[PDB]
């Protein structure tokens, strides 16, 4: 499913992401925009052979099992395909674990390079929340 900007913002808010670990809603919406363009079905293969899945492009090396990433860890205890569902609950629950990992949102390279330090509030501007 390809989410609309305000639609996603509202879904994330409902799932408790607004200010989770100190990160305002605009940060999560900005990260989703640049990581997957709001597409739940987005996947991208990495050079090390692992693959990124879903709206938040969660990596198979540590977070989910895809059955093809040798020696990976599956910290979120889910098959990576669950991360591509139109229901974002799995992606959200796993993102919460990742952001709590100590590195915060820097875990997402697109957030670090394109969202960090920018007017992220602009991403929820105009939305009925």
């Amino acid at each position: 499913k390809v989410f609309g900007r305000c639609e996603l913002a509202a879904a994330l808010k409902r799932h408790g992401l607004d200010n989770y670990r100190g990160y305002s809603l605009g940060n999560w919406v900005c990260a989703a925009k640049f990581e997957s363009n709001f597409n739940t079905q987005a996947t991208n293969r990495n050079t090390d052979g692992s693959t990124d899945y879903g709206i938040f492009q969660i990596n198979s090396r540590w977070w989910c099992n895809d059955g093809r990433t040798p020696g990976s860890r599956n910290l979120c205890n889910i098959p990576c395909s669950a991360l591509l569902s139109s229901d974002i609950t799995a992606s959200v629950n796993c993102a919460k674990k990742i952001v709590s990992d100590g590195n915060g949102m820097n875990a997402w390279v697109a957030w670090r390079n394109r969202c960090k330090g920018t007017d992220v509030q602009a991403w929820i501007r105009g939305c009925r929340l």
